[PDB]
RNA sequence: CAACUCACGGCAUCCAGGAAUGAAGGAGGGUAGUUCGGGGGAGAACGUACUGGUGCGUCAGAGGUGAAA
């Protein structure tokens, strides 16, 4: 395997972006900067259908096979960091998560400081739509 | 021319005999508190977000909907 040379069954910590929506679910893995990846699977992958891509199965279904390449990495505890559609899109977040998570620390990862970010705009242009909604 | 009790007289002589009703629970104008405030104009900076681009990673789906395209 290709994990750390550093100790042994002492923790190794990566960061997790646990991305909700109402039309899909992602999980991806970085190591703490950001600027390499271990892994980047979606909940879309693990069904066939464009119904199911958002509902819990599918989120659950895929933060297993995360952390069945994650722990031959040597990544042994993560933290997590929840995010939500966007800024002019909606601050609550999908179905996505509260699957995700629940799967991710029964599978033998450890967790530590939890984080919500998300974009919050102090101001945008328009939301799109109309002055009388979707109606 | 001055000097010179007091008078006459001379002096682009002065002030006082309140000589001009009151100060509207009307208006106007002052003086002040570094008063009071998303009031107005000008200039210099600040904030995230949407969108686009560049660089660095990953690899097959992503968008979207009641279901789809």
């Amino acid at each position: 395997f290709y994990g750390s040379s550093a100790a042994k069954d002492e923790l190794v910590y990566g960061v997790v972006h646990i991305y909700a929506s109402f039309n899909d679910t992602f999980v991806h893995v970085t190591d703490m900067s950001g600027r390499e990846t271990f892994c980047k699977i979606t909940g879309g992958m693990k069904v066939k259908a464009d119904r199911d891509e958002s509902s819990p199965y599918a989120a659950m279904m895929a933060a297993q096979d995360v952390v069945a390449r994650c722990k031959e990495c040597g990544i042994n505890a993560l933290h997590v960091k929840m995010r939500a559609t966007g800024g002019v899109g909606t601050r609550s977040p999908g179905p996505g998560a509260q699957a995700a998570l629940r799967a991710l620390a029964r599978a033998g990862m450890k967790i530590g400081r939890i984080e919500d970010v998300t974009p919050i705009p102090t101001d945008s242009t328009r939301r799109k739509g109309s002055r009388r909604g979707r109606r």
